[PDB]
């Protein structure tokens, strides 16, 4: 006799100070739960809540649904806004609305938008469609069709894959498998075993690429580091090169075969037996003179 | 004979299994709509809820508003969180909260804050201030003042426009018209037929690059590529250069006139007739020593 | 006798045109504020709104509570969706849910998660786990232990700091507090009066990296500018270099001492006595082949 429940034939409650608004079909169980009113709504456990709109479940303690249509908030303190079919069954997760999102494991979040998934623990979809985020700490920004399966990983765009620890892919078709790499641009791959590569373009030929690889531009190939201590020209040896490295370390490439690119704009760097500047034409010009 | 109302004098129920629990002036329309109690609310259609709060308005079906006021939520399982005139009228559109914010197509979502605008099919704004996202599957992390019209394109930081396909700008007044570019840092622009540019830079000079180019650093400009076969020093003819590219790939660029940056940690390249490996100090050095 | 309460012995109103749906232990203030049920829970002020579960506070204008326990909206239109021991104090301030969040300042947002503070005005944390954005229209798009106390900075991934004016840290141990610079990779640091300086790489070593500087790649290091207007090999000199810039751009670094990276896939260079355009090792085997 502590419960207020009112409106249809078919409200029950079942518990101390529940509430029912009206509406009918409403179930209440436990203590301290309410529904606003609405249809087939259930709200059991301790001091959960519905706002109202139909068929939704909020079991699990300090649960919140505020309207829409077969959410379940399962699980302490879960939340749903409202919107279709939303899951959030972690503890402390959050669905802000949107469609058949899902938020499963403790401190997810998703934002909105439709069919995205939060379920590494502390993991985010701030909105968007079809994104999914498996990793611990991992965030999708938003977009269309994005996994960020990878420790701390994050995505953003069209159909990107952050999936490997710290991995960060950003635009359009950036697939990332390999330890601490970034691709930002468009068709992009680092696959597993190829740690420590990095890509500002798009298209880029990945094949060829080392542990250590830099890729900058459209269409950019990577190559297989050399070791360079010396040369030969006709009979004449030239001897002495620094930066004729033995670790692989990989190379940074600004073209491909057939389709290079000039670097521009280059100081003049040092021209000595141990030096590891750049040189740029007009020291090339300069020894060209004496050879006058 | 199935509706609860009651509180106010004020209060009219027009349809079946409608609740109001208190407040004055709220109306009711349809089967199984819900308020909690306020001030001039509406909530109209099948399944639709409204907390609390004043002159809100859940027209649509499985609408959502949790309170605030003047607040609308039209169209299918619809969710404003609350908030201050915030307009949710996509398909399973939300708003989390915040001030004078519209999600208006279907899977839109603002996560808060103030005049942000969601109005691209599965666009987000997760928060920030005066922001718009307007292309399908664009994202807008935060901040002030972006904009995204591009095809799943990404924008954070301040005034920063991701507008054209793939589109990412980072950071502050970075403009991206141009299809497939990434512009991260400051001020930088990328124009509507200037494709495939990379830039991590800032107060970058994009006037003369072509498409492809890549422009790294504070104060760089882009340059036109050249094409360069051979030399001519004093007489002397250098032949059979490599990487002299009949197509526009456009060049990486390092600097501007006046302000050339040293490329430095350079390991030493192939010296061979086929080579596009870039050259050391040491290695000019090497050849200079036997000019003596 | 305005006032609709109903369901406990100890719910209490002050004021008119008040509800409560039931439950024990309620109280309401100012005019049209709402309490569905629950327990414990404070709306005061004008059109503020509960939702239902326990310990909640709606005090300010126009604010909402969705449910959960121990949260509390203060100020105008403030949002709380849900969750556990959230704070939302700021004008317009939004909290999805989650545990121990904080939206104190106008228009900040908090998605969900746990641990977040959005103290900046305009400021967002779409969700993860303690991450703190300060500074204004800042964003952390999600992740674990960032802070982004820059004017409109951006900070995603694990351990990031975007400590300065439009400040970019992206992935894993990002520290930026040197204005207009950018962080994308892993543990890069960018001190305060180290200006307009870029890292796209892993492990880097900024100790030596002047303002302007740009970092690519895993284990690359700094490199103070040295001006080289001329050179001398054996009485030999060569003098006349282009890019012997007097102004302290920095440099651009792709490796390390002992760990250098070949330049690959680079296109010829002009060679002329202003020329700054790099150059590749078939126009140094060129030259090598003249002296023969």
């Amino acid at each position: 006799a502590t419960n207020k429940i009112s409106g249809g034939d078919n409200n029950t409650a079942n518990g101390t100070y529940l509430t029912i608004g009206g509406g009918d079909y409403n179930k209440t169980k436990g203590r301290y739960s309410t529904i606003g009113g609405g249809l087939f709504n259930e709200a059991t456990n301790e001091y959960s809540t519905i706002g109202s709109g139909g068929y939704n479940k909020a079991k699990g303690r300090y649960s919140t649904i505020g309207g829409g249509g077969y959410n379940e908030a399962t699980n302490q303190y879960s939340t749903i806004g409202g919107g279709d079919n939303n899951t959030a069954k972690g503890r402390y997760s959050t669905i802000g609305g949107g469609g058949y999102n899902e938020a499963t494991i403790e401190n997810s979040t998703v934002g909105g938008g439709g069919y995205n998934q939060a379920k590494g623990r502390n993991s985010t979809v701030a909105g968007g469609y079809n994104n999914e985020a498996t990793g611990t700490d991992s965030t999708i920004a938003g977009g269309r069709k994005n996994q960020a399966t990878g420790k701390g990983s994050f995505a953003a765009g069209i159909d990107n894959k952050a999936n490997a620890d710290n991995a960060v892919a950003l635009g359009n078709k950036n697939t990332i498998e390999g330890e601490n790499s970034v691709a930002i641009g468009s068709n992009n791959t680092v696959k597993k075993g190829q740690q420590n590569v990095f890509i500002l373009g798009s298209n880029t030929d990945t094949t060829n690429a080392q542990n250590g690889s830099v890729l900058l531009g459209h269409n950019t190939a990577g190559k297989a580091a050399t070791i360079v201590n010396s040369a030969e020209v006709g009979g004449l040896s030239l001897t002495g090169f620094a930066g004729a490295s033995k670790t692989g370390n990989g190379t940074v490439s600004v073209g491909k075969k057939g389709k290079e690119r000039q670097i521009v704009h280059v100081g003049a760097g040092e021209i000595s037996d141990t030096s590891t500047d750049a040189v740029n034409g007009s020291q090339l010009h300069a020894l060209a003179t004496v050879v006058a």
